[PDB]
DNA sequence: AGTAACGGCAAAGTTATGGGTAAAGTCACACTACGTCTTTAATGGGCAGC
């Protein structure tokens, strides 16, 4: 496969206009939810996600806190 | 005799209800409640009269 694959890179070019850097804005595109796709966001603790907690300031908020997000 | 409407057969779908696991959600660990005042009835001493 791999003289093929170059092969077909030789006579169908790279069309470098399809090329996407691997750039942090392309992670955060091809990432996953979960089930649910919602966690509640308890007061200290943040949002349980997959057994493990996870936290950010902005749930410091009255507005928030106690929520599903 | 051909065609559209009606109705039976049946499977397909729809909620519903009692099960299973897996994961989000709660909450107590944070020294700590048992404690005190009031109530009537019976009884048991000393104290006094016979």
């Amino acid at each position: 496969p791999r003289d093929a694959f170059a092969a077909g890179m030789a006579i169908g070019g790279s069309r470098v206009h399809r090329m996407i850097p691997y750039d942090e804005n392309f992670q955060i595109l091809t990432l996953p939810t979960t089930s649910e796709g919602k966690a509640k966001v308890q007061v200290g603790r943040g949002i349980k996600i997959n057994y493990i907690y996870y936290w950010s300031n902005s749930f410091r908020d009255p507005q928030i806190e106690n929520t599903s997000v």
